């Protein structure tokens, strides 16, 4: 019931305190749909590099993960259900700038420009989403401390700041650099759930989040293992859509029809 | 048919070739619904300012709107087709930025401070690509010349600049400001729709673009008046959004629920 008598009201504030507090609104309605018997064989792939640009991507991921499973201390000392649930926090914080930049920016091209952006802004915002919504899941299952929460925020500043800079000069880096991202987000997630298939890590948060059970439209059998599948398969998709946009790029087609929208 | 066949692919950069520009693609799939003769009836409205930051939101949009009909002299001589297409076509470029910007920044925030957003960032970013499919159908009617694209250009360098830092210090008096933009559009096309009524302008552009007609689910049958009707009403929509949300960050109210997530 949406009308002229409630767009002619000049303010609905008074409404607030009885609207409730539904898990369902925290994302728009475009949710992923997967299947987990079908997601279980997604897999480690790797795109090969075409040039410098390309090259230049890699490299950075490559460096970034080195540093930052080192730093983290990921590596030695076996793997837990705390320092997994903390790495993601972290990096799922990350994870929802480059999305985001991008549609901010071909929204904005295509204002100023007056042209079509035919179906990829809407892909690149409702890919931030889904990174936000890895976000609000982890943060139900730990809550940060306040060293972990100051180093989210510069965190924030430097990447925001290199995302933006980076995709004004070259949206086929930026792009590519992401594909690179999602390559290992796919490796840790798959490293996770074989950790716990060979009972290396004995997960104990088992009563999936309500935000991400409607999400994901789990059941309420589906497990922790069940939602590192369905974040895992998001990943993935990441993944495949921004190799294929820094592709476009490198072919300048950038102004063409985002493939996606009707791969749907 | 996505499944982790298609996740696993590292690039469909060689099905673009194959996929047709289909008018559907160019917004998400969160359309309006509006039904005429109810929308007809869409109202001009005023919202009294509260304080200091709603005044000055309020006289630099009146201050805005006096020097934009004056410069680009809308007022003397007859309203026609041509200054009416061409006034809309440069002020929903800026229209745009605001409802981006906002969106980006509580997207931002939400990542940074690991917080809920409560479905405020989604109707942020579905009403920037309203005003940018008001854009795309008015540019399907005239198609400017070097100097409005220059001075689009620019317009845009100064807004985005503007929208920013007034969203990153105020977010009450951004949204206040745009609930004043509203207005007016209301105003304006108000004032078209009724120089129609009056045949005073006698609009020839009546075949309603398709981008238009599958974005406003609008028959073949609807004329330029049904257009603005539904262009009015989706500004009216903001005018009152806006304004509920300055309210609510008047109200410290800011992290509470989006009360139109529901109002749906
Ligand atoms: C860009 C930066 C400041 C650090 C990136 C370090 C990196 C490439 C880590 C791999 C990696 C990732 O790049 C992403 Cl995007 C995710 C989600 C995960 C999940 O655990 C992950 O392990
Ligand atoms: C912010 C700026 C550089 C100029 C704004 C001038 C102004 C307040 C014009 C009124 C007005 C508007 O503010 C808006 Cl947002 C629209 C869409 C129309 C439509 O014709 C309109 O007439
Ligand atoms: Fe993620
Ligand atoms: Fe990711
Ligand atoms: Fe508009
Ligand atoms: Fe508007
Ligand atoms: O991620
Ligand atoms: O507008």
């Amino acid at each position: 019931v949406w009308g002229h008598t409630q767009l002619n009201r000049l303010s609905f504030l008074e409404t607030v305190p009885v609207v409730p507090l539904r898990v369902s609104d925290e994302s728009s309605e475009d949710r992923p749909t997967w299947s987990l018997p079908d997601i279980e064989n997604v897999a480690i792939t790797h795109k090969k590099p075409n040039g410098l640009v390309d090259t230049l991507a890699y490299r950075s991921v490559r460096t970034c993960r080195w540093l930052f499973d080192t730093f983290s201390l990921y590596r030695f000392g076996s793997i837990t259900e705390s320092k997994v649930i903390s790495r993601c926090l972290f990096l799922e914080t990350v994870a929802g700038v480059p999305g985001m930049v991008g549609g901010m920016l071909r929204h904005l091209s295509s204002l100023r420009y007056m042209t079509r952006d035919k179906g990829w802004i809407n892909t690149l915002l409702v890919e931030a989403e889904n990174e936000r919504m890895h976000l609000m899941t982890f943060i139900e299952l730990r809550q940060p401390g306040l060293p972990l929460r100051v180093s989210i925020i510069i965190t924030q500043a430097i990447m925001y700041l290199f995302l933006l800079v980076a995709y004004v000069i070259s949206p086929r880096f930026v792009h590519r650099f992401v594909g690179y991202l999602e390559e290992e987000a796919v490796i840790t997630y798959t490293g996770v759930m074989r950790a716990i298939d060979e009972g290396r890590l004995r997960p104990t948060k088992n009563d999936v989040p309500e935000v991400a059970r409607v999400y994901w439209n789990l059941s309420k059998n589906a497990t922790f293992r069940d939602l590192i599948n369905v974040i895992r398969a998001d990943e993935a998709e990441h993944r495949v859509v921004n190799h294929t946009f820094a592709d476009m790029h490198e072919k300048r087609l950038q102004n063409s029809v985002n493939p996606f929208v009707v791969l749907k």
